[PDB]
């Protein structure tokens, strides 16, 4: 269950940054 | 901790999703 | 590796609140 926690967080924390970076292109109006 | 872990990841793939799906319609001029 | 996880995810929960504050002001046209 920890390996399939690990895994988990490891794909969240992709998903989030992705997010991030989205979110301050809209914010900021890039492009 | 472990099952508490889970609960918490768990949590967080449901509005990790949720902001995903708010993203995209934004991105794209949904509606 | 478990207190290793517990970090990563409290990480996330902060990163996906500040998002979803992002994301809903966005939505809402607040300000």
């Amino acid at each position: 269950e920890v390996e399939a926690l690990e895994a988990k967080v490891e794909a969240l924390e992709s998903k989030v940054q992705k997010l991030e970076k989205k979110v301050e292109a809209l914010e900021h109006g890039w492009d």
